[PDB]
């Protein structure tokens, strides 16, 4: 029961999902929600929002710049480090280094090229640039490594105060590992097909698996005395709005077609006559929404709630589009990985009535008739339905997986977000003409492709950043330019 | 358009499915009800003009030699099998020939199981059995030989597929065929593990590793769904003598025991209601003297069963027992944890029956099987079952890890006796209960402790094929012609 190494390994942990509220509501609340189609802004006073395309800088750095991501997770890698080293003991350094890919994914992911491999023990980022796939590489090279120590100490473990993930079973771990190299193999799946079948292959071949119950889902369970931060975020300013942020349309309207049992474990029911769900349209028209917002379903949420970082669920999926999509050898047939994606959701919720669910093979998702009158979406959403068909197209069948995996990943919206620039789906509505406020820079039905660099990287590390736009981002240095991973 | 083929295709292929268990009740009352179910622990016979019977250990010929003798079974299969490869090999489409040797595979290691040694690899054209027979080694390393060529035919063409009237196990689908063909594989392969380690890894490993993967769904369980027109053979086969008995067959005592303990939410699916005061689910003791029991039989809980109900062969939880025991027993790489697989295969069996409450279910690990309190008063066991609970314990001795897999693997395989018997021979698992002193009519040759390891072969092969039977016995047995002799996968 060390004070050390158990400080150390929840300040790696809070690198992924910060506990600080303010933090965990830009890099989840403000950016990975609205990005991922699971929440909407709902503030009448903000004026510049990413969800809007006018954010300031203070809103968009934060992946990079934060003391409480970079910062907090090089400067304890390197305690957990020393410990490994001075107590001939592996597996905490092993096990942090699978946090750090966790946490870092997200800020590669967010912004494209970023400072990696040079970031020294100091943790600064005042250093050459990597390409987003030499990143990525190190990821792999990374996870291997955790891999193959703890595989060797498949039976050692942590004390369960230095984690509250998986309490120190070092094999749940090592099917963590392995899940998130499939997460980031199927990543790169478009751009970078051979390396993407190896490492998912890889995955998939290793003697302890991948995440496959629930039992063994990735969730920081760190709350109940501290409260969970997406809980405060999603609930300040209550009294007046309901919330800072609400469930999205997007979400709602593909439940609401389905007749969704999971809606009862997301969502709070709205205020609106006559309709139980109702999510609010992001990239709108704040101020006019002022007095209404409050009318709108919430996010379902307690403050001793896990954070979710990966689940069961989310693996069926990657394996059903590794094998459907990009002709992996996953060791089964997309038909089932399908079904035991979606079983494992509504378990995870626990709801009913999957059979009938995964049955259905005629219902729709809904439109968004705005009950305000002021953001309905006049067109149809997409007529993807629930039921697995074989001989469907390549097409329905990657957003038949998607769609499912997006409702599945709730609320992990960063990931979505990562999913939607990849494949397109789901398919989510656009931004409004008035909620537009990129000036024309971003594309309505496209949305935000990646997060600025930070100005403070163009005033500290100059030559580097413009290195990194020059060279290795292939287009100017705005929302609306593509990651590696999602060119087309 | 339709040609000779087609039309003998479809009647071949169902006449192969029935090679496994029969649609004839008669036969299938044998091989199943009669002989898997009580020596599995499922079931118990129930008719009290029966004065010699195979769990009495006194059955007569007409009883035992039913797997290597009725014409419904080794016959027909060879016989059919003749028929697709010709089909086969005269449209040059492999798929067929490929699917025949699969279904062979799954009726013929429940013969060998039976017996030990049987004629198998010099069985010819005409599927006569006067040859010289194979030791159980040489027909598992032929049961793997097929099992393999057929997974790489059917995967080079796992596109292609039969018409559905060829198949009412599959409908046709190629790599459902494959999945099945694989699970088939795990499980011979874990039948040999005690006495063939080595084989037994590269078979369980080999299989895990296919690209098409096992049964893992219940959609993907091998049944054959032949019935609703034609009963189930099963149903009619228990139902027999109703009016009197209740039926020629009630579920087994020990099954019963296991989950009224457990307060297993399974049984609503796997029973009907007793008729005896305060006990809504009773099981008839097995090995019993049966004449005492004339007046009673009717008062114990029954089979839950329909007419139109399809026939199991294999299920998706068997699968993930296997993977269990394969991992945390033997020690080989299944790609996963040995406490996911268990928990798998038990979520996969409530599922399959529609029962709720699962997570409660896992997470019990202090109810233990219940005493059997006979209300007849007269084969009450006066000992306490296994004291095994259900939670999966990481920390537990290698010993009650295997009682704790084969026993859920065991409630989950209702009703496969065969299945149930062939591990119970080579596990002791699940702990069953013994034989009465009353009820061993075995004249001192089986141990009611142990039961019959196997059937006496026929007294046709003895008439017919002397030197060969006699040669099977002298040099494969390794031990006498009878019920007290065990095979050789489960030789300790
Ligand atoms: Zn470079
Ligand atoms: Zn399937
Ligand atoms: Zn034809
Ligand atoms: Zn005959
Ligand atoms: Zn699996
Ligand atoms: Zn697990």
């Amino acid at each position: 029961d060390d004070y050390a190494l158990g400080s150390a390994m929840s300040n790696l942990a809070s690198t992924v999902i910060s506990s600080d509220v303010n933090t965990a509501q830009f890099t989840d609340c403000l950016l990975g929600g609205p990005l991922g189609g699971y929440f909407a802004d709902s503030n009448a006073g903000w004026s510049n929002t990413i969800s809007n395309f006018n954010a300031t800088n203070d809103w968009t750095r934060v992946f990079l710049i934060s003391d409480r991501i970079i910062s907090t997770l090089y400067g304890n890698l390197s305690t957990v480090k020393q410990v490994s080293e001075n107590t001939n003991n592996p597996v905490p350094y092993a096990i942090a280094q699978i946090i750090k890919v966790a946490a870092m994914s997200r800020v590669t992911d967010a912004y494209g090229p970023i400072p990696y491999s040079k970031i020294g023990q100091d943790g600064k980022i005042t250093i050459p640039y990597d390409t987003q796939e030499e990143v990525y590489n190190a990821f792999f090279k990374e996870l291997d490594e955790s891999i193959e120590v703890l595989t060797e100490n498949r039976n050692a473990a942590l004390v369960a105060s230095a984690d509250f993930v998986y309490s120190g079973n070092v094999q749940k771990w090592v099917k963590f590992a392995n899940s998130l190299k499939l997460r980031l193999a199927i990543r790169i799946a478009n751009v970078s097909p051979a390396k993407a079948k190896e490492m998912a292959e890889s995955a998939v071949n290793h003697e302890l698996g991948l995440i496959e119950t629930n039992a063994d889902n990735a969730t920081w369970k760190y709350f109940g005395t501290i409260s969970n931060p997406l809980f405060v975020a999603v609930r300040y300013n209550e009294e007046a709005s309901g919330g800072d942020t609400h469930p999205a349309a997007d979400i709602i309207c593909y439940m609401n077609g389905y007749n969704d049992n999971r809606r009862a474990s997301y969502f709070e029911e709205s205020k609106w006559p006559g309709e139980t769900y109702v999510g609010l349209r992001r990239g709108i028209n704040l101020s006019k929404m002022k007095e209404y917002f409050i009318n709108y379903s919430r996010v379902k949420i307690s403050s001793s709630d896990p954070v979710l970082w990966m689940n069961a669920a989310e693996v069926a999926f990657l394996r059903a589009e590794a094998t459907a999509i990009y002709g992996f050898n996953m060791k089964g047939t997309a038909a089932d990985f399908y079904e035991q994606g979606v079983r494992l959701s509504f378990e995870q919720w626990g709801a009913t009535g999957v059979d009938s669910y995964l049955a259905d093979e005629s219902s729709v998702p809904a439109l968004y008739k705005d009950p305000a009158g002021l953001n309905t979406y006049e067109k149809n959403l997409s007529a993807i339905t629930v039921k697995w068909n074989e001989g469907a197209s390549k097409e329905e069948k990657q957003e038949r997986i998607i769609t499912q995996k997006w409702i599945a990943n709730w609320p992990l919206g960063n990931e979505a977000w990562a999913d939607y620039r990849r494949t397109g789906y789901p398919k989510l509505l656009p931004a409004t003409s008035e909620g537009n406020l990129s000036g024309g820079i971003v594309d309505s039905e496209k949305g935000a492709r990646r997060m600025p660099y930070p100005s403070e990287e163009y005033t500290s590390n100059t030559e580097n950043v413009q290195e990194a736009v020059n060279s290795y981002l292939g287009g100017p240095d705005n929302m609306a330019t593509d990651v590696w991973w999602a060119r087309k």
